[PDB]
Formats: C-alpha cells, structure tokens, sequence
C-alpha cells in the first residue's frame, strides 16, 4: 500500500537528517544533505503516487531542502556552497516535477521554498567578486525559468512571484556594482538587464 | 479561506514587530525592518487576494512602514538611513501596486504614510552637504512621481498633494542652499527648479 | 524601391521608440535608445541611399536623439548618462556623415540637435566635481568639432555656432570655477582656455 | 527536377529545428543545431543548383542560423559557446560560398545576418577576461574578412559595413580596457589598432 511506503519513507528521511545534523563537520554536513536529496528522489521515483502520498512526499522534500538551506548558511566557503546549491535546486526541480502538485498547499509551499532559495542565494553570492557573482546570477535566473517552467498552477502568481524575485536580483546586482567604477557599470548592468529581459520575454510567452 | 490567512499574516507581523523593536542595536532593528516589509511583500503576493482581504493588507504594510520610519528617526548615520528609507519605500510602492486600492479609507492611510515619509526624508536629509542633498532630493522627487502614478483615484486630491509635496521640497532646499555663497545659488536653483518643473509637466500630461 | 524601405524603417522605429518608452525602469530606456540608435545606423548603412530618401531617414534619426536626450533628462547618474550621451553623439555623427546632407531643411534639423545636445550635456555635467568636469567638457570640445567637421555646408553658420557653443561652455566652466578657492582658478582656467583657443585655431585653418 | 528538392529540405529543417528547440537541454539545443547546420551544408552540396532555388537555401540557412544565434544567447559558459560560434560562422561562409548570390534580397539577408552575429558576439565575449577577450576578437576580425570576401556585391555597402563592424569592435575593446590599470592600455590598444588597420588596409587593396 501506497501510503504505508510514505510513513516509512517519512521516518527514514526524519531519522537521517537527525543523523546527519548531529556531525560537527559542516562540509560534512553539506554533502551528506545533497546524498540525502538525492536519494529522497530516486526513493520518489520507486514509490507508488497517487493522491494522499503526493503531500506527503511534497512535504518531506520540503523539510529536506529547508534543512540544507539552513546548514548551508552556517559556514562553508561562499563559492563551493553557491554550486552545491544549485546541483541541489535542480535536483528539488526534478523531484516536484515527478511528483507532480494538484493541491494548492503544496503549491504555496513550494513557492515559499523557492523564495527562501532565491534569498539565501542572494544573500551568500554577495560576498564573492564581480566574474564570479555574474556567473552565479545568470545560473540562477535560468533555474528560476525552470522551477517556473516546473510547477503548473494559475498564471498570475507565476508573474508576480516571477517579477518580485528578478527585482530582488537586479536590486542585489545594482547594490554590488556601486562599489566600482563607472567603466563596469556599463558592461555589468547591460549583461544583466539584457538577460533578464530575455528570461522574461521567454516566459511570458510561454504563460500566454 | 483567504480572510483566515490575512489574520494569520497580520498576527505573524505583528509578533515579528514586537521581537525586532526590543531589539537593543539601532542599525540591525533598521535592517530588520526592510527585511520584514520585504518578506511582508512576498507574503501578499502569495496570499489570494480580494474585497475582504485588501484593507488588512494594506493595514499591516502601514503598520510596518510606520514603524520604520520610527525606527529610522531615532538614531543612525543620515546617509545610510536614507538609503534604507528609499529601498524600503520602493518596496512600499511595490506592495501597495500588488494590493491594489478600491476604498477610500485605504487611499488616505496612503496618503498619509506618503506625506508622513516626505517629512521625515527632508529632515533627515536637512544635515548632509550639497552633493548628496542634491543626489537625494533628485531620487525623492523621481519616488514622488512613481508613488502617484501608482495609487489611482481622483485627480484633484493626486495634484493637490503633489503641489504641497514639490513645495515642501523647495522650500527646505532654499533654506539649506541660503548657507552658501551667491555662486552655487544659481548652478543648484536652476537643476532643482528645471527638475520639478519637468515631473510636474510629467504628472499634468498623465493625468489629462 | 528606396523610399518603400525608408518608409518601414520609419514605421519600425516608431514602434520601436513607443515600445522602449513604455517601459518602467530609466536606465533600460536609456540603454535600449542607444541600441535602436545603434541598429538605425546598421540599417541606414544598408538601405540604398538617394535624393528623397535622406529627408526621411534625417528625420528618423533626429527623433530618435531626441528622445534619447529627453529620457536621459529624466533620471539617472549624472556620470553614466554623460557617457551614454558620449556614445550616442559619436553614433549620431556616424550616421549623419553616412546619410549625406544636401537640403538646407535638414541642415538647420542637425544644428539644432546639436544645440540641444550642446545644452543637455552642459546642464546635467553641472553637479559633477572638477576632474570629471574638465573630462567631460574636453570631450565634449573634441566631438563639438567633429561635428562641425562632419555636416558641410556655408561656413558663415559654422563659425557662428561655433562661437556660441564655445562662449556656452567657457560661461559654464567660469560659472562652476568660481564656487571654489583662488589656485584652481588659474589651473583649470588656462587649461580650459589653451583647449579652446587650439580647437578655435584647427577649425579656422580648416574653414578657410 | 531541383525546386521540390528545395521545398523537401526546407520542410526537413524545419522539422528538425522545431524538434532541436523541444530540447530542454541547452547545449544539447547548440550542439545539435550545430551540426544540423552542417548537415545542411552537405544538404545544399549535393542539391542541383540554378535560379529558383537559390533564395530558398538562403532562407532556410538563415533560418537555421538565426535558430542557433538566439539558442546561444539563452545559457551556457561564455567561452564554449563562443568557440561553437566561430565553428558555425565558418560553416555559414562555406555554405554561402557554396550557393552563391545573385539577387539583392539574398544579399541584404546575409548581411544582417552578419550584424546579428558581430552584435551576439560582441556581447557574449564581454563577459570573459582579458587575453580570452583578445584572442577572440581576433578571430572574428579575420572571420569578418573572410565572410566580406565571400559575398560579391558593390562595393560602397561592403565598405560601410565593414568601417561600422571595426568601429564597433573597437570601441567594445576600449570599454572593457577601460577597467584595467594604465599599462595593459598601451599594449593591448597597440595590438588591436595594428590588426584591424592591417585587415582595413588588406581589404582595401582587395576592392580596389
Ligand atoms: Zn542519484
Ligand atoms: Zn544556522
Ligand atoms: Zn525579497
Ligand atoms: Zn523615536
Ligand atoms: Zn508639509
Ligand atoms: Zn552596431
Ligand atoms: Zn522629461
Ligand atoms: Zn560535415
Ligand atoms: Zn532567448
């Protein structure tokens, strides 16, 4: 039965991330939570779904997530968490796109995750120099098109939620780039603006 | 049931005020603050929205500005408060377009938060020099403009205010630049005068 | 047939300015009228180019400086939005000695874009310290007399304007110069004035 | 008979275009367009060639080269999909050698497309640093002669054209210099003014 390899897979995951936060080592840590992420997917991917178990998986995918957020923004070198975050997104990306979402629950969720995830990027990617923080903001503008290209659900949340989270990353971009001279300003903020343009373009193309 | 959660938001908020304020640092209780009426923003985005719903909104969002802007006059360096102050009142306009406005009550709470944070902007910008006096009064004027494309209603009431508002920012102008000598009376009159006459010709084009 | 294509080169600007003008954010604006002056001068390039289609393609480009001019006017740093001018004049003379200049109509349409340029540029370089000041004023020289050199015509204008423009900037630079102590006023001033009198030379050895 | 072999291929490529873009995968979606470019290629190669059908290969390379561009400019490391850049630009002269140019319109479609990929490419290698700038802006100076020894036509378009790519080369390589220390400014702005007024002089001689 379905729901009994839900409960089962509940407690397992409850259990592991007990273990796991309980190591001193916050690499450690880190690694052992993406494992954890992973496994929980291809755990997914063997079990029966259906209706009930489908919040239940959505819900311990969530708590998993939220954990590594939590433990990354402990300790860490900024660079080699920004990469394991983003293996981590995408691997939260497949997870909620096999699952699938009916509720709406799930879908509030998932997008307050999804915000916590774009805050917590923001947030860790400021302390890194220029190359470097555009890089990590252009690979975070394309999973956010992918997350949004994942969740169905009504349209008009899908752009204000979109739109709200590339005015926090411009907002974050224009913040860093006043601390250099008027030269990078002009390259920097043209990339982005251009990017973000595109992004948008694309998806609100899609939604129509 | 969208009501339920616009107690629940309200509630969260208000907790959320209660802990930062008996923060003892000035500067994190600020800092603080944006990242709640930040938060705040994305909460309504997600929150279904409708007749019942829009007042408590735009109640909490006043509620968080107001104690802001508190916040904001106690203590801290001028430059820094002023910065956070517009960012904060950028997310004001963000969140106020989001909830939209149908009833009265609601645009005179507006109203008044927007002449509230004028005054408070002019006499926190009151100590600094001529360069950033200038820089600041410019990016007040352009956020003036933004505000009252934002907030629909009557035109009588959206060209009164804005007439005040401009001639409050002259006036404190004058006063600060008639510390100086005869020479930078003409440079500084003629950008800020050239300024509002061009917002104002803006507005009376838009609102026709 | 060359007037068909100068007439959908019209019709695709026009689309293209009211298109950029609707959009929120002012540097975008900005930015993106430097593309579409960028792009107007690939396709001028292109299109085949006579009698009756230079009128046409004059007036285009003169309507896309000019609301460049008037959306930089809006808001912005001062330093960027001198720079964005830079390029774009540079553009715009690129363009204007491609087209071609044969009736006096459009003669009198380009000097006074130029005039407008020459006054929007002093203006907004207003606020800017000394350094950046002596910049930006040589260099506005320097392309004020590859303007000149740029549109033929009866010289009696050319020296005419020249005048002006040159008497416009020496009373801005004198007007700023004279909020600061006795030294600078010999430095910069003989600086400024050995820049004009040598750019005054060149173009009267050029003329005759 | 050569005209419904023409149409069978452009129904192919269209096929396989719509089918590359159902990619999720980006560089998937470059790698395979890519080689469906050369697949094209090899398609023309043995396709009769006369009158008729020489516009439709035109298109439908145009097509597939506008496909890729637009793909390249989503996602991907700067670097690689510059590299994948230069390999089909090569292969677009190669095949416009290969068809042959008679008309007009075939003309001016090649030679926007050659503005879209200067453009693209200049805007892509922005981003890297500053020897990886100069080697790649080197082998687009000389691509850039090879493709305007490629296409016959007059000579006046394929001297403006020509003069305006340089210009824009050059100042794109003076913003980036401009963010670096004076010394690299002599040597590299020696490097670059050298070449292109080799590959200027080299073209010159050839039209002559
Ligand atoms: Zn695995
Ligand atoms: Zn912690
Ligand atoms: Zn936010
Ligand atoms: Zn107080
Ligand atoms: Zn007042
Ligand atoms: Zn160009
Ligand atoms: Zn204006
Ligand atoms: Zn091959
Ligand atoms: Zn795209």
């Amino acid at each position: 039965n379905p729901l009994e390899l839900a409960l089962e897979l509940k407690e397992k995951v409850e259990k592991a991330i007990k273990e796991i936060l309980e190591n001193p080592n916050i690499e450690t840590r880190i690694l052992r939570l993406k494992e954890l992420l992973d496994e929980v997917l291809h755990a997914i991917a063997l079990i029966p779904q259906n209706e009930e178990t489908r919040p239940i998986l959505v819900r311990v995918v969530v708590e998993v997530m939220e954990a590594l957020l939590h433990a990354v923004l402990d300790g860490g070198e900024p660079l080699l968490n920004l990469k394991v975050l983003l293996e981590a997104f995408k691997t939260f990306i497949a997870a909620l796109k096999t699952i699938g979402f009916s509720t709406e629950e799930e879908r509030l969720e998932a997008y307050r995750v999804l915000t916590l995830f774009v805050h917590t990027f923001i947030f860790i990617s400021r302390t890194l120099n220029l190359e470097e923080f555009l890089k990590v903001l252009l690979e975070l503008i394309e999973l956010l098109e992918e997350f949004f290209l994942a969740v169905p659900g009504p349209p008009e949340q899908r752009r204000v939620l979109f739109e709200s989270l590339l005015q926090d990353i411009l907002n974050t971009f224009k913040k860093k780039l006043k601390l250099y001279p008027v030269e990078a300003q002009i390259l920097y903020l043209e990339i982005i603006l251009e990017k973000v343009e595109d992004v948008r373009k694309h998806f609100f193309e899609k939604y129509f």
